[PDB]
């Protein structure tokens, strides 16, 4: 990775042994849970395309998800090549070539070119672009591996409201929907799918009720 | 995070693999105990909005508390926008735009803007403001998840005074009350709820008795 | 914490994740044994009031001792305010205000003020002053939680002298007494409370006998 | 290893105790699984020939693979000596001798010569060349130790498609074939070896079907 | 501790959390085995009197040995005060006072004075002097806690020579004797106390036989 | 140890707590296996004589091997003193004395002299010389502790060839023989000691057969 600074210039170091270990462990332990994506994002802070490819390569098993992840990278690289068509001509000294999708993914570029792209007067953040493409594929994998729908989340007749809200928002996290759709699920299904004893109490609170007030109201079931 | 210095300028680094691991572990182990908040505060020392969002994202489960935490952030961001109304105009070179609540929470701002806000001649500590908002929501979660009241804390007939004082102050820690209210509980309920054998001894000591003297007096029950 | 240097200027960093973890672990494992105090002192080397408060806040349970610790801090802060009466007047540029007990304890001061006090031409070591006050309270907690007296330490009829000396000096460590009192216990009770077979041998050695010579003499009981 | 920088010059450090430990552990745990190679590549980032030889030497057992690895290094060193024939003459001051295959492998060169080769105005990356030769031998070891063929990977009659795709791409990873051959296996054998119930559904999707769409289609077997 | 450098000046840091932990663990695990002393010496590399006192304070139990260790420190400090008599006079600016035994042990000196003594044009290594005194006391503790003599080490009738030599040199390590005495034990007792079958073979080899040749000769008992 | 650099000057630090721990652990776990020597070499990278002596001192038990190791050091130091006879005369300012074998082993030299020898215009690498002497003694210990000969390594009648080659090269690693002798064992005993079914197949392949081709040929026994 490359760690930035305020006065002077940055440095290029290797992915620390404990970063590699933590990434392998979280995949063995949690596989494709929604919280694995932020763990990957934080373990790959300041990573170059080579550093990001190194992380995905350390995954044993989960090969159907790794292949789906490559197909997503292909789509984002082919979209980049359509928006950014490279120009024919010899590259002048001082300046550097503009990157293609295969250079962002690390396939047709060198580590020196990646470092040179990320470290420039006008910076070319190829490490952040490739990471965005990977996280896109990882969110698809998470949504594909979720075995439930937010529509099936109903409160049990004797289940505490706090346990139902915990299962509600975990299920919503893995839903393939824009924020506006999720707000409609948040403001409609939570009360609509609560048990009859809770549902009546929540419906009396009205439209301005916070989650805190709703949880306080359904304490005695 | 950004680690400050005395002579020169600061540096911007990533959240270390062991900081991420310790935060995930303390949530699995202790969930919403009052001592988890200082652990979060110390693990997020010098954090930017992105670094703070990264920490909350690594939480698996506890989704009702995470949603309550978002609603608290919304309230503090809407209060910030009322106190600090942004001005219409093109931002001049050298200077930078004044932050909105959505920039402090990391939603409508970039990492570069967050670093630029925290590192300035007149500093804009967006990392500390967002952290204050998070700790506010975390204290509400702790108070909401406490299953007891300081009023129900009575000393057992054969329970050593030291064990009753340990249960008294743990229960008080999670109480939703200002310091003045807590001092009234400290100076009234401790002696009032002690067992008859202890209560008489503590009442003889009077008003100037320290906790140390009270604990020394109730040694032989 | 703030790590000092020889040529140049110091830096202000956060309490490392392993320092926080080691402190929580030693409290779960050993609670208020005399050796916990030096562990705290070494884990809080170069700490500011905020860093010291962070450490005490991470303690789960042991709330009677934490309250006793606050009352000790109150006494030392009120003694500081009596010895160091602050003066009324606007603080001049360049110079900084003189600290009160509530600034040393971190309650009515900011991290920037604490850093500014510890880093100055004439230094104001508020971090070391608060740490001294905490260690005072911790020694009171250790003495309060010791369940034995040095007077009750007698050697068993078949107990090896080495085991009796180990129990003697551990018990003396938690005694509330000045060094001069402890030397009188060291030079009087050790031989006086040894078993009759050992006591006679030690009494023949005389007044100039070292602990090494005493331990060598009582090898064969 | 040697960690590069942007402004100034690099430094030469030792292989950290945890890098050595992680490498020994991954060999005891996973032996010659395809994901061990990227772990080696990341643990040997910026390594000199001596640092790379140190890593292979720490392997206990797996001696048939270590001997096969030496024979591969011999072939790559003899190919280097054919492409790069050294010239007879005394080496001038300032300049340095051009490396032979035995200098790249660390046998007939010193650590100072390796550091001098990697750190130069026109750099001679002997550390990266030797690492390429090692990874070549490691890929041969992985292919030699794979106990299955991509041709034998058929879907079970009651086996979920996701489990069959996981076993398909793991088996393909260890296949000794160029990327073009692997694409023919990817576009031909996956559907051809699926169970009759899945095979019919996949064949209806056609030629433009992604892995994501194929996995979505075979959800209900 | 204080870590030295070549170009510039040194820095003063705290005893790392893992150094404190490793020291506590080796005492719980091995107590006063001869190999604990080098572990202490390496964990206290570059330590000041305060850092050395911090390490001994973290020892739980072993209080008879800790008291014996204080008495040894007293003897070395009183010997220092006899060899180095301090002079009466006000200390001039720039220069610093010459240390007493109580300043070397950290009792009547401050951390700043210890740093100032170790960092000077003519250096006063108080950290190394106190460490020498501690290691002296630790070697006495090791010799006092050894439960065997080199004279009692005889080879078993069916015991392999290698096992007898291992028990011989471990027992010699804890012997209270100068190097010349130990060489006489090495050149006399090893062969003299070997079993009759080995003793005859070793006696035929003569006076110039190495340990390697002796071990090779007694392979078949 | 002393970590070298490119622009400027090196630094002298202590052996890290985890380096000391890893060295003690590998000796408890593997004792004198051939792979322990490279672990020692990598854990002692950039070590001074004092740092190397510190490592050997941390070994509990294995005292016959530690004594054999001292006798080897004695031989290499007496050979150094024969090749490098020191000259009588007062050492001039600026220059430093030429080292004897007892200075290289750390017995008659100080840490400052060792640092001064390794850091010089014409460098005197006493740390590397002593390390070479130690590794010589360690290889003798490994050869002395090997309980088998390469001549006794025969393939089982039902044992897979891969398992026989693994046992062949592990046994050869601990053989006391020059590289030319080992090549004769590699090119003669491997095929000569294979089982009759394998031996015939390997003999048909001829003289140019690689280990990879030999292992591929004996797959079906
Ligand atoms: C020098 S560029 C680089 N270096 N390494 C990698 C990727 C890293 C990787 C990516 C991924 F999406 C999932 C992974 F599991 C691994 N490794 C791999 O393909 C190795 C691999 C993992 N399983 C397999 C199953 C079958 C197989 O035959 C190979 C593999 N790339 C890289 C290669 C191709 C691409 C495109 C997607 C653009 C075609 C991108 C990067
Ligand atoms: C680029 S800004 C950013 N990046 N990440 C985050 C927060 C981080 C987070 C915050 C929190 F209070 C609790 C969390 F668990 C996580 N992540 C999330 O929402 C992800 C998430 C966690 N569970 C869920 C259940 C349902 C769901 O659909 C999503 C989630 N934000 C962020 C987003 C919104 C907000 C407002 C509160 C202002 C609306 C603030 C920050
Ligand atoms: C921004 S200053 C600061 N920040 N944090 C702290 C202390 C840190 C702390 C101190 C202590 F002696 C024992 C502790 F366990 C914790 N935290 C606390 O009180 C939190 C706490 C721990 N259990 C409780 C049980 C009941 C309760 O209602 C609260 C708590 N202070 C701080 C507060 C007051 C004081 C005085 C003693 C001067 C009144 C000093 C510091
Ligand atoms: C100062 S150069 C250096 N330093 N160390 C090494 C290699 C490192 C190593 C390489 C490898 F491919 C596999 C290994 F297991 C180890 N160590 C070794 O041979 C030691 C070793 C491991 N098992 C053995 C079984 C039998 C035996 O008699 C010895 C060994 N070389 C090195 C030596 C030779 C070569 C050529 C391949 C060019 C002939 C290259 C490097
Ligand atoms: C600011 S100087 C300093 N700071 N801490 C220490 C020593 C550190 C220590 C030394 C030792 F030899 C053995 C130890 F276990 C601890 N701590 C202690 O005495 C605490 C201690 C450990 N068990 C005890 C049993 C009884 C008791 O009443 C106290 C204790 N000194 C220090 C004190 C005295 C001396 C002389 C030997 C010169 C009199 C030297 C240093
Ligand atoms: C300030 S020089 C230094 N500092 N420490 C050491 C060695 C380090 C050591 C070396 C070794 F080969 C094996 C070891 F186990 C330890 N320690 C030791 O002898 C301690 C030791 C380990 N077991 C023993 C059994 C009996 C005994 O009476 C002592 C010991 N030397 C050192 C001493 C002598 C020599 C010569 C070989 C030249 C005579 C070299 C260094
Ligand atoms: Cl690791
Ligand atoms: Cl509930
Ligand atoms: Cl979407
Ligand atoms: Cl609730
Ligand atoms: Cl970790
Ligand atoms: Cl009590
Ligand atoms: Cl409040
Ligand atoms: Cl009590
Ligand atoms: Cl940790
Ligand atoms: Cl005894
Ligand atoms: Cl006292
Ligand atoms: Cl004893
Ligand atoms: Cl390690
Ligand atoms: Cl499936
Ligand atoms: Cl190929
Ligand atoms: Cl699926
Ligand atoms: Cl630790
Ligand atoms: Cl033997
Ligand atoms: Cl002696
Ligand atoms: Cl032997
Ligand atoms: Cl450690
Ligand atoms: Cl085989
Ligand atoms: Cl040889
Ligand atoms: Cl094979």
């Amino acid at each position: 990775p490359i760690v930035q600074n305020l006065q002077g210039q940055m440095v290029h170091q290797a992915i620390s042994p404990r970063t590699l270990n933590a990434w392998v462990k979280v995949v063995e332990e949690k596989a494709f849970s929604p919280e694995v994506i932020p763990m990957f994002s934080a373990l790959s802070e300041g990573a170059t395309p080579q550093d990001l490819n190194t992380m995905l390569n350390t995954v044993g098993g989960h090969q159907a998800a790794m292949q789906m992840l490559k197909e997503t990278i292909n789509e984002e690289a082919a979209e980049w090549d359509r928006l950014h068509p490279v120009h024919a001509g010899p590259i002048a000294p001082g300046q550097m070539r503009e990157p293609r999708g295969s250079d962002i993914a690390g396939t047709t570029s060198t580590l020196q070119e990646q470092i040179g792209w990320m470290t420039h007067n006008p910076p070319i953040p190829v490490g952040e672009i490739y990471k965005r493409w990977i996280i896109l594929g990882l969110n698809k994998i998470v949504r594909m591996y979720s075995p439930t729908s937010i529509l099936d989340i109903r409160q049990g007749p004797k289940e505490p409201f706090r346990d139902y809200v915990d299962r509600f928002y975990k299920t919503l996290r893995a839903e393939q929907a824009s924020q506006e759709v999720k707000n409609w699920m948040t403001e409609t299904l939570l009360v609509q799918n609560a048990n009859p004893d809770c549902k009546t109490i929540l419906k009396a609170l009205g439209p301005g009720a916070t989650l805190e007030e709703m949880m306080t109201a359904c304490q005695g079931v």
